[PDB]
């Protein structure tokens, strides 16, 4: 009942728009805290909640607290936090629920209650900048000796979504202007409707000008300052959404000072919370007490949105700045960084000016890092541009004690806009652009190839194939990137629709050896999970089910037990061909796979500087053999109107098209062919759950991929597996987190040793060295 | 000088030797051995200030062992507690000078103070020393002594509570006194046996202990039970009373 009283829409609603004359709102408080939980967790039953809500009730009764923000945030921090030998951990059996309760509730009120009534040992002096971790001697041991591997961090924004909100409060324009951006699509309106049907721009603003409001009043309260008397006037929450009082005919700013220069900073904001607890640590005024809690309501709505949008002048605001304290946290607390190779992934920009800076910038964080941390001869002192940047960073030599940074862009599909010759012609137009702007200054500056190190291409599954990017990979493997991860979406309309866009990447994409893939979700649920509340019959467009149908007779035309299966969808896949191309010929189930052999070369190569060595190579390949057939009909596959518009028809395709024995039999075959084509899968924090299938960690399929009992089936082939920590779906969070968060599970609910559970984590950890695309 | 004197005598003796003389030999070896055999069933001031950060300076050595680098990495060092302030920072001081005479007779580096003469100008001196496998790692664990239970006062262990009450006051004191010391400080032990003190006895000691920054508890479990489910008993009494979180260790669980 913490987390929906913290976290609520209807709550914030009901304590933001009443005035703060009034003080027993227990009973509307109760009825918000019930309507949050139905409409966040309807399954759980109505007469639990109630009885939860008595316990809560009672217990705070018991503490000679009153309902609030205070008592709530001291329940919690005793409930997870304690202290042990590394100061302020979270126990290892709470581990899991205090990832969830990350997922809605920031925790940084929370750590700042437990400094305040439960200080750690002989008053040690402590700072809150990392997400708090749950301590375990072997996972720490191991740690120190084999640091962590990242092999997909976003460099872009910042750490944790926390100081993003003290971002948002540093600069309310900057995230106005972003927010009216996204809001204008119709996707963003859909989910900020989904979690605040009353949330407008003009609302988002006036939120963000309350929390500001009610951050400078508590300032003057945690401080010790008496209140400049003006708060008489103050009765209703909402005199904050304006940034300015009038009191007696006179305009009263809200704006204080801070002790420390910088007051939207995390230490700022610590000590702000701390020094306000201290000061309520027996009784809190009512009116101030509700103000916190409209302070942490609003906060909490802000992650939840931004986390879930996730999944200009802002940048410039922070610049290198970000990129610095991204190395910094990568590092983390002690001389000795717990992460070793982390690869960064920033979004490409078609304008090269932008381009430069952007790399500058980070490269010249990334310096930065290595120069507080290291001491040693620079050639520049302030490099001030690229190739001074990489004069200074060539001294560095592989020691293992610090970050090793590798720059990885990934390119952003997008919509498929209408006509335009083939179906992705603007979008591979852009991608084509920015792949200039990388080559020409990968050849401006030879030395970038030791840091920019690899590709990427993580927008989503259906906007664009992974036979779009082949052309690309390969011209962009010509020009030294030397290595190429590829992210498959995991929206497939069906199963098999993802299993076999896997199988397309593998085929068409020029992934060698050591290569990664990103998500591979397709091939690790089991089809029982993945049934979970879907409907009898699915619906996916007659591209997608003919490509899978062409997959499916591939896999399981041999399959003694499976020729039904193979047999059926061959035959349907001719008779759907017909339908698709309209043609009046016979074609045979093999002609089909020919057409779809030849869809990764170009669609101008089709038709008919590094680009055009590309063009008459498909070209020239695509008449070596004496057909031309199933060339003429991939030609009419692309550039045919009316099989454009069959393409993007869409079908009716039953659930239970295939049995689970058939699905599992596909993602065993792909299985098979990762693991010879030697490709690892880059596996999501298991703390992120938009699987919507998985109702506990435990039945995660990255246990599968482990080889564990019960959760592995019969005839799956063992996999590479990476630890990749790019969107991890909770507001504080790290790789550190995600590697206990492995740990625990495989130590309690699976019931393995210490030693076996880290085992297991080492392992997938490891192969983010092993397949790291850091230079040698 | 002991292994050259007895290396000539016998080369010296080589094909003959005096009789006289060669019992004399017998007779300082039957008393060497008599006396060490009696050291060593005893282990299990003026003295103590004769070698003081010498046999520190010793003790890290070897464990160094011959060549540069150490044959041991992580060493936990344990010391008896003094109930006397000054006796004990003139231990501390001693054990800790000795530590960095080791580092810096095996590693050349820059040291803030060449003559320390106190515990903060050694701390200032350790703290550069980095964490890098090729020497001795050092972490001091003071163990507590457990004594009899004398008769009457009040509950059966007084006295001895009080004594061990009185030693963690002088290590507190000293913690708070100088915050670096928790670094070196890491544990807290009680190794003198199990019939004298029960596991329960050391518990609010333990806790408070746990409060000052010692971050770790390691507890002997005196195998000298009167029966194999007494022992059985007193190492589950350790876990059950003793706030020993993870990571914690206990000694000689022999029973």
């Amino acid at each position: 009942m913490e987390r929906f009283l913290l976290n609520s829409t209807v709550l914030l609603y009901r304590l933001s728009t009443v005035s703060l004359d009034e003080v027993s709102l227990d009973e509307r408080v109760e009825s918000s805290v019930f309507l949050a939980q139905y409409e966040q967790a309807r399954s759980l039953p109505d007469h639990v909640a109630k009885s939860a809500w008595s316990y809560l009730v009672q217990q705070i009764k018991q503490r000679n607290m009153k309902l609030g923000p205070v008592a709530i945030l001291r329940l919690i921090a005793e409930k997870f936090i304690k202290n042990e030998k590394g100061g302020p951990k979270i126990d290892l059996p709470m581990f899991s629920e205090w990832q969830t309760l990350m997922s809605r509730v920031s925790c940084l009120p929370i750590i700042a209650c437990h400094q305040v009534f439960n200080p750690g040992p002989a008053s040690q002096e402590y700072s809150f900048r990392w997400p708090l971790y749950p301590y375990h001697p072997t996972v720490e041991d191991y740690i120190t000796r084999e640091c962590l591997h990242e092999t997909h961090q976003h460099l872009n924004g910042s750490t944790s979504a926390e100081e993003c909100w003290l971002d948002a409060l540093k600069h309310p324009e900057a995230c106005l202007r972003d927010f009216e951006k996204g809001w204008a699509s119709q996707e963003m309106k859909q989910l900020c409707a989904q979690i605040d049907p009353s949330l407008t721009p003009r609302i988002f603003k006036d939120r963000l000008q309350i929390a500001c409001n009610i951050r400078e009043i508590l300032c003057r309260v945690a401080q010790g300052v008496e209140l400049p008397e003006w708060i008489a006037s103050m009765q209703n929450p909402q005199q904050l959404a304006n940034s300015t009082i009038l009191h007696n005919g006179r305009e009263y700013g809200f704006a204080t000072v801070w002790p420390i220069d910088d007051k939207y900073s995390q230490e700022s904001e610590f000590c702000w919370l701390t020094g306000l607890l201290e000061k309520w640590r027996f009784n809190a005024p009512e009116g101030l007490e509700r103000l916190l809690w409209i302070y942490l309501l609003i906060q909490n709505q802000y992650l939840t949105l931004l986390v879930q949008r996730d999944d200009m002048t802002e940048l410039r605001e922070e610049t290198e700045k970000s990129y610095l304290s991204r190395f910094k946290h990568a590092h983390g607390a002690g001389v000795y960084s717990q992460v070793r190779y982390l690869e960064g992934r920033f979004a490409p920009k078609s304008d090269p000016n932008k381009m430069q800076k952007l790399l500058f910038s980070v490269l010249r964080g990334y310096w930065e890092y290595l120069s507080a941390h290291m001491s040693m001869e620079w050639v520049h002192e302030k490099p001030l541009t690229i190739s001074q940047v990489l004069d200074n960073l060539e001294l560095v030599e592989p020691h293992g004690k610090c970050v090793e940074l590798a720059l990885v862009p990934h390119f952003i599909k997008r919509k498929p806009k209408n006509g335009e010759a083939y179906p992705h012609a603007l979008l591979f137009k852009d991608l084509k652009n920015q792949a200039a702007i990388l080559m020409d200054m990968l050849k401006s500056e030879p030395r970038l190839t030791g840091w920019i190190r690899g590709v990427d291409a993580a927008a989503n599954e259906m906007h664009a194939p992974p036979e779009l990017f082949c052309p690309l990979f390969r011209v962009l493997a010509k020009s030294g990137i030397a290595h190429f991860t590829y992210h498959v979406g995991e929206d497939f309309p069906h199963l098999i629709s993802g299993i076999r866009s896997i199988d397309d990447a593998l085929r068409f994409l020029p992934l060698r050896n050591g290569d990664r893939l990103g998500h591979c979700t397709a091939i690790g649920i089991t089809p029982s999970i993945w049934k979970r509340s879907l409907p009898l019959s699915l619906s996916m467009t007659k591209e997608t089910r003919l490509l899978d149908l062409v997959f499916i007779w591939r896999e399981l035309r041999s399959h003694p037990e499976l020729l039904r299966y193979a047999s059926d969808a061959a035959i349907e896949a001719v008779r759907l061909a017909h339908k698709v191309f309209s043609l009046e010929e016979e074609v045979s189930i093999t002609t089909l796979d020919q057409v779809f052999e030849m869809r990764g070369l170009l669609a101008e190569s089709e038709g008919l500087s590094l680009w055009l060595e590309e063009y008459e190579r498909a070209r020239e390949l695509v008449k070596t053999t004496g057909m031309k057939r199933p060339l003429k009909l991939y030609k009419q596959w692309l550039t045919s109107d009316n099989v454009r518009k069959q393409r993007a028809e869409y079908v009716e395709v039953a659930l239970e098209y295939l049995p689970d024995e058939a699905v599992v039999a596909l993602q065993q075959a792909v299985m098979a062919k990762m693991a010879d084509r030697n490709i690892a899968i880059e596996c999501p924090p298991t703390s992120n759950t938009r699987i919507s299938q998985y109702r506990n960690v435990s039945e995660h399929h990255i246990f599968r991929w482990m080889g564990l009992p019960g959760e592995a089936i019969e005839g799956d082939v063992p996999m590479s597996i990476c630890l990749g920590s790019d969107d991890p779906g909770i507001f504080a969070a790290d790789l550190k987190s995600e590697f206990y968060h492995l740990f625990v599970v495989l130590t309690r609910k699976f019931g393995l040793s210490p030693a076996d559970a880290l085992r297991k984590v080492a392992e997938v950890n490891e192969n983010g060295r092993i397949y790291r695309f850091h230079d040698v």
